[PDB]
């Protein structure tokens, strides 16, 4: 899995 | 922006 | 799964 | 925007 | 299944 | 808009 | 299926 | 405009 | 089925 | 069935 | 507008 | 099903 | 806007 | 299902 | 907004 | 399941 | 904004 | 699971 908040 | 690979 | 809120 | 590829 | 919301 | 490819 | 609202 | 194909 | 208001 | 009120 | 596909 | 309100 | 795709 | 109020 | 992948 | 409130 | 994935 | 509150 691979997540970002940008 | 939020992003997700799951 | 592929998921983006911009 | 909102994408998602399930 | 491929949604998009613009 | 609002596209669905289902 | 294949859905558009615009 | 509303489209669809089922 | 094809279906469109436009 | 595919209803519509516009 | 309201649209239903049932 | 398919449902909208617009 | 209210959408549904059940 | 897929559920969107914008 | 509010959305939903179920 | 994916859930968003914006 | 709040955001789950389950 | 993967919560955020932004």
């Amino acid at each position: 899995a691979a997540l970002a908040l940008l």
